[PDB]
């Protein structure tokens, strides 16, 4: 079986041990616990595949971020998430594009743009907005809830497809 290595970055509190938690456990986490560096591993069929995700959270915290370039350097593809709530995580964005890019050393990395916490009415970020930085980019943008479930599978799911597209 395939395996494939999915990094989930973005800035602290945006919602990616959540995500990451919901599709390997399927529940949702209301405490904020900020993140070190943690690994998941799946079996999961995936369009008639057989495959094992292996899925490092990162840390989003400046203070809890200290290995972050070391563990992301493995990487095949990154969800790139921002909470649809948090104008300041969807500006940071871009920098933790470039540091893929850098971690990378290429310009052509499998990459999602994720829009996180969709179940709330506060919203700051339209989806227009989040569209257009991710057509910049050449990749998808996909809204998802950790707390609902609503497009956690997808969001990952579409990560996995864009790998096999490089
Ligand atoms: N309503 C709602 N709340 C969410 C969602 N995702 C995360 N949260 C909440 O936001 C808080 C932070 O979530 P968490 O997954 O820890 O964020 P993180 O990006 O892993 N934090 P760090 O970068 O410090 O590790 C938690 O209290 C959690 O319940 C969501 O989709 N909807
Ligand atoms: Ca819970
Ligand atoms: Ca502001
Ligand atoms: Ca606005
Ligand atoms: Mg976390």
């Amino acid at each position: 079986m395939t395996e494939y290595k999915l990094v989930v970055v973005g800035a602290g509190g945006v919602g990616k041990s959540a995500l990451t938690i919901q599709l390997i456990q399927n529940h949702f986490v209301d405490e904020y616990d900020p993140t070190i560096e943690d690994s998941y591993r799946k079996q999961v069929v995936i369009d008639g595949e057989t495959c094992l995700l292996d899925i490092l959270d990162t840390a989003g915290q400046e203070e809890y971020s200290a290995m972050r370039d070391q563990y992301m350097r493995t990487g095949e593809g990154f969800l790139c998430v921002f909470a649809i709530n948090n104008t300041k995580s969807f500006e940071d964005i871009h920098q933790y594009r470039e540091q893929i890019k850098r971690v990378k050393d290429s310009d052509d990395v499998p990459m999602v743009l994720v829009g996180n916490k969709c179940d709330l009415a506060a919203r700051t970020v339209e989806s227009r907005q989040a569209q257009d930085l991710a057509r910049s980019y050449g990749i998808p943008y996909i809204e998802t809830s950790a707390k609902t479930r609503q497009g956690v599978e997808d969001a990952f799911y579409t990560l996995v497809r864009e790998i096999r597209q490089h």
